[PDB]
């Protein structure tokens, strides 16, 4: 929180939790990066003169922008490294020369225009530094925005551009931050994946050159999550230096590390410059989304725990932010599309009898929507299928003791829909080109006000028509032929970002209009599982893959950044679907109860003993839900490192914990296995259900001797309680 | 050489040496990459349908451009991977849709407009395939150019764009090639470095994401050489699959591997799209430089040996292409700038007595040039320092038995020069911005015809004024504030490439005007050591660092791509300069005689015994020069893998070889060391000077027991001759 500027040293010192982030003004208004790491009281701000690194000041051959470590570097006036931003002028030049002009420090944390951002509830929680840079010749101002939190090791960064000149300025690249580390002796971690296998942890040594994760899909994507980290060579889950970079944005991104000839590592992150430009007319401004930067010297768990608390309590919003989330059941595979009102209610009684709390109605309740082909965009209740509308169904579900929820997919329109026939120009498209389809549908142009107003109107008409208290908001394709008939040629490349701004406006309006609704975002599973979406909808469908073994990796990687409260995990029926696997009902429960728990099956196909297990799972999860959704989460064993996965949840006072252990392909006649715990009070004794009493110190330093077992999938869960 | 198209399968099969490269037409004119590897007689051209990979043809949901492996992919109509090219239309859209139109196959290999390229001397040496692609809507034609050599495992690739429509087309990205490998189970190799330490070999696993080497310096650079390779996980110097990609271009480049969600590896290479655009008015065309693609299953030595033969004999040109290169001495450090005619001649007699063949006159012979500060651009002989001009000095040097050579730096101009005062607009600059300097100098705008004509005129006036037979052409800074007052705003970003085209025109004219001159390119050492420069000047100054130990790495890495004939290596005096090291005259000779050999010292400071060693080194190198410069080169031990370096040269008939061994920091009481040779006839016996007679089989399979030695730097060289 404690942000200072020392006029003698011209140094900015941002103290965030137990971390320091230090910058310093250098020569004629350059802004240098000095340090970011464990908190220091002070740090004083060599060899900037290097062969083939040229001199911006002919009178001063002591430095180059090619060697000075910076906060917001440009290319073209002596730095040859990857720039944080680039601007093209009317004369075609791309040379810009920002210098420090002034700064201000204030308590609290500002909102970002049109954008999600971490926030504070009290000014005392953080302090913000704004450093105003300017290129006087062209009238370009860039304000670097920094916030340091008191309680957490969190620095947040963004940049705001403003054209204070009399000419057009075209932003070709506008990243949210850039930081030059003094060495490149780190591994990097990022989170690549695909549909059905999101956010695998990938750790790699750095190369001398560039390495990056990005999305060009108009959505943050299944393929790369907008998160990267630099980690010390020897750092692991429990110890060591880790620097995380998390982009609070749900569209295209670039997350990059470039290592230069002097083995310094430039980390940068922001809206993907690929296929992007932004035109600033005189007087216009551009605000980047923010990047949330976390430091820990307590390994990956230390970093994750920071993100979890920050994101759960100061990014997610609304009535359910700090509330236990309902155990839900999705009633899709009960019917695919095949539905009408008579079934649904008895089904709801069966589900209610098992203790399930929320009944969700899936796709095909609307219009002529009856495969992945039709009526998207026409959001009126198909009053054949539900003649009594949503109201009659919902109210009965409520009188059964369950909440009622609904699926929507408002960003899509079917070529065969009334909306498309009335307004074909309302989809993203480019002149004279075929309109490529994903799952037989097109993308609505949310860069347009009329489109957004129409969606707000139409979805509100549905949501206010029944006592709905949960909505799953799905988006099931990525953008092609990106353009808008409502933008001029010179702004066409703003389409993807304006689309996201439009979606953000729409979601902000929808969640405000319906404060009693828990919204869960979805994009073919976890295709937009990012901090930007979390600001609008406090939980997310983690993956369409609900296979127990597959979920071990998906949940483990997702937890690197995202709080368990946001991480949807459901028990589904087997034969599994994406993969093909058979694991016990017990086992799938064990994996799913390690997330935000729910069900995704046909209850009409269950044996009494199965429903009986489900009744027990539900009762069990209710007992540990506060611990799972709000406790401190520790990863113990990594499925990316072998055949085991293990993790645990610990209460704030360390008096209670829940431990989960998994092993795949356990061999015959195998060595005994052990599990060392973390996060307990070493001087406290704990009762482990079914295993007796152990010292916290015994559990952490010697570990639990795991009951010997062998088989295709071992799954164990234990509750711990201080004696 | 043997290039075919099968109309039944719609498959193109390029047979180059012992390699196959196969492509196939797919659906409505898409061009797919099928295979590249060891030669096959035939190869027949799954799961292109993938979640979130959308369909370009709504009637055909069997594929996506996001999954089809391609030769020249675009972004925007269903491929979300890194595109090979991108074009912006007047309407601001960037969507383009090239489809196959036609193709032609012919014998031989074309020249590339304005550009260097590998060539043939007889049509039988290669065959060329041109595949014509087109986007009918916009009138964009792209011809993919492929050449397959008969004798070598070499495919060369480039693309030629042409606007056959009636609107402006802006190329935002125009890479020379792109290839989608079916897996990413490879390491990559690239050649990062810095001034004084060029082309270190860096081998890294691939990441799921992008990794790239690039230059933004307007020159290929010391920092990254324009070469990358994919290599099998277990491949080494002697065995295993290797795919090399070498860019025949001396300016900005990007060399990239992007691995997608399905673990396919897209390798692409060409002019760096960063800060680049190219405007095509109707009727205009753009030719990319070529990329030379080499396959070997005989490890890195197999690949390198291909590049060496191809580049030495079918890229380098001129009278000296196949000629032994002179042992030269540079007379700089004899005087720094401090010179006049009286010294030079006696010096030349001393040097001639030692057997040195070429006398070179360094910087400061011209104008008011007397530190790294002045008179650059004013290329008239300072007739104080040399009152009898270059002619009198040269002719005397010739009567002493030595050739005479000269240093020039024609791309630079000093702010304090007459040229700059008459034409300040002739430097690269942007309107109203400071002109950043590198070594007190500015860069001439070679994108301008008047500038280029002036240089051709001025340098020719000097070169025709004396019997000069060697020129070192140096360039000692990189481009900043890139722009031209002779281009309109809409073409400003063409400046860097037009500059390089200008330099190429200038060098082509200069080497043609002076066919008796051996030209050696230089850029603060090996700052533009690339195949583009080799086409104009058949050798290159490898590095300004002449330290023996440092050169082990520099020469080892340079040899990965470049023939030893091109690799300048000189013995210099110690205390070494860049580093600070003391190695024996013997040792420095050993490292330098493993390249294109020469001297860089003050002969006036040598002891009789030293000159006596030099006289012996010179005689020795003359004896092995043909073997070193034109023999087959094998790397044996890597200084990137430990404290040893070793390599050898073998004659074409395998009757003669030269072996060199080096070890740094050899410990006391160390294990015995051995060296296994390569490339000999196992059934032949060889005499090793000073070690007796050995079977070729013994030498390769059991190896040489190295004479035990210990010390800071061990250096050994042996001549082998078949008994």
């Amino acid at each position: 929180m404690a942000v200072t500027y020392n006029p003698q040293t011209k140094q900015f010192h941002l103290r965030a939790g137990k971390a320091s982030y230090v910058m310093q003004l250098f020569r004629s208004g350059y802004l240098a990066h000095i340090y970011w790491g464990k908190a220091v009281r002070d740090v004083r701000g060599s060899r900037l003169d290097r062969a083939f690194s040229p001199n911006p000041d002919p009178s001063d051959r002591t430095f180059s922008l090619d060697t000075l470590p910076q906060e917001y570097p440009a290319y073209g006036n002596t730095d040859f490294r990857s720039p944080a931003y680039q601007v093209q002028l009317e004369n075609g030049s791309t040379v810009t020369d920002l210098r420090y002009k002034t700064h201000r420090i204030y308590k609290g944390k500002p909102r970002l225009n049109g954008l999600p951002a971490t926030y504070v509830e009290h000014e005392q929680e953080a302090e913000t530094l704004e450093i105003v840079l300017g290129d006087a010749l062209i009238g370009l101002e860039v304000t670097l925005q920094y916030t340091a939190y008191e309680k957490w090791n969190v620095i947040t960064r963004a940049a705001r551009f403003e054209n204070k000149g009399g000419e057009r300025l075209k932003l070709l690249r506008a990243l949210s931050m850039s930081v030059d580390f003094p060495t490149a002796d780190y591994d990097w971690i990022h989170l690549p994946g695909a549909w059905g296998r999101e956010r695998w942890i990938e750790r790699r040594p750095l190369v001398t050159g560039v390495q990056a994760a990005e999305s060009r899909r108009g959505a943050s994507s299944h393929q790369q999550n907008p998160f990267i980290a630099l980690v010390a060579k020897n750092a692991d889950e429990h110890q060591g230096e880790v620097y995380g970079f998390s982009f609070v944005y749900s569209g295209n991104f670039l997350a990059q590390v470039e290592v230069d000839q002097f083995h310094t590592a430039r980390v940068s992150m922001g809206i993907n410059p690929f296929d992007f430009t932004w035109l600033l007319q005189p007087g216009e401004s551009f605000q980047t989304p923010e990047v949330v930067m976390v430091y820990s010297d307590q390994g990956l768990n230390g970093m994750s725990q920071t993100y979890h608390e920050l994101y759960r309590t100061r990014l997610a919003r609304g009535a359910f932010r700090d509330r236990e989330r309902p155990i839900l059941i999705n009633n899709w595979e009960a019917t695919y599309f095949d539905f009408n009102e008579e079934k649904l209610v008895n089904i709801a009684k069966t589900e209610a009898e098992l203790g399930i709390e929320l009944f969700v109605l899936d796709d095909g309740w609307f219009g002529k929507r009856d495969d992945d082909r039709r009526s998207l965009g026409d959001w009126i209740v198909n009053r054949r299928k539900l003649p009594n509308g949503l109201d009659g169904l919902a109210k009965q579900v409520n009188e059964l003791g369950m909440q009622f929820g609904l699926w929507v997919e408002p960003e899509m329109v079917s070529p065969n829909s009334e909306l498309y026939r009335k307004h074909p120009d309302w989809c993203l498209h480019v002149p004279n080109r075929p309109r490529s389809e994903g799952r037989n549908q097109l993308v609505l142009d949310y860069s347009r006000e009329d489109v957004c107003d129409y969606i707000i109107e139409t979805i509100s008409n549905v949501l206010a028509s029944a006592p709905i208290t949960y909505v799953k908001w799905d988006m099931n394709r990525h953008m092609t032929e990106i353009g808008s008939s409502a933008l001029p040629p010179e702004r066409q490349r703003e389409t993807a970002h304006r689309y996201m701004l439009g979606l953000y406006r729409v979601m902000d309006e929808m969640t405000s209009r319906f404060p009693h609704i828990l919204f869960e975002s979805c994009s073919g599973g976890g295709g937009r599982f990012d901090p930007g979406m979390l600001y609008y909808m406090p939980q997310t469908w983690t993956s369409d893959n609900t296979d127990a073994v597959s979920r071990l990796k998906i949940q483990y990687g997702t937890s690197l950044v995202y709080p368990i409260s946001a991480m949807g995990a459901h028990v589904s029926a087997v034969p599994n679907h994406q993969v093909g696997r058979v694991a016990s009902l017990k086992a799938r429960g064990h994996v799913a109860m390690s997330g935000n728990f729910g069900y995704e099956l046909d209850i009409t196909k269950l044996t009494e003993t199965e429903k009986q297990m489900i009744k027990q799972q539900v009762a069990f999860y209710k007992d540990v839900r506060r611990l799972v959704q709000f406790g401190t989460f520790y990863r113990l064993l990594s499925p990316f490192e072998g055949n085991e996965a293990a993790w645990m949840f610990v209460s704030a006072d360390r008096s209670e914990a829940l431990v989960a252990y998994f092993r795949v392909l356990a061999e015959a006649n195998a060595p005994l296995s052990y599990l060392r715990l973390k996060g307990l009070d070493p001087n406290q004794d704990y009762e482990i259900e079914g295993l007796g009493v152990y010292g916290g110190d015994e559990l952490m330093y010697a570990g639990v001797a795991l009951p010997y077992r062998s088989g295709d999938f071992i799954s164990m869960m234990w509750r711990l309680k201080a004696v």
